[PDB]
């Protein structure tokens, strides 16, 4: 599915991301916009043989297992395929683990480059 902005904000809020580990909701909405364009089925292959999966583009070298990535660590203990569901539960649960790992939201390249340092509250304005 392709979420609307406020629709995703509300779902992310129900799943406990607002202010999670120090990151207000607009961070998570901005990250999804620029990672997946709000599409739960987005996928992107990388040079190291990994793939990024789903609404938050979770990576198969470190976080989810896709069975085809060298050096897999599966730190979210989840098949990557579950991260392509239209239900965001598995992606949120893994995102919570990622953002707790010690480098905050910097794991999300698009957030780091395109959201961090901007007024991210604008992403929930009008919702
Ligand atoms: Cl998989």
């Amino acid at each position: 599915k392709v979420f609307g902005r406020c629709e995703l904000a509300a779902a992310m809020k129900r799943h406990g991301l607002d202010n999670y580990r120090g990151y207000s909701l607009g961070n998570w909405v901005c990250a999804a916009k620029f990672e997946s364009n709000f599409n739960t089925q987005a996928t992107n292959r990388n040079t190291d043989g990994s793939t990024d999966y789903g609404i938050l583009q979770i990576n198969s070298r470190w976080w989810c297992n896709d069975g085809r990535t060298p050096g897999s660590r599966n730190l979210c203990n989840i098949p990557c395929s579950a991260l392509l569901s239209s239900d965001i539960t598995a992606s949120v649960n893994c995102a919570k683990k990622i953002v707790s790992d010690g480098n905050g939201m910097n794991a999300w390249v698009a957030w780091r480059n395109r959201c961090k340092g901007t007024d991210v509250q604008a992403w929930i304005r009008g919702c």
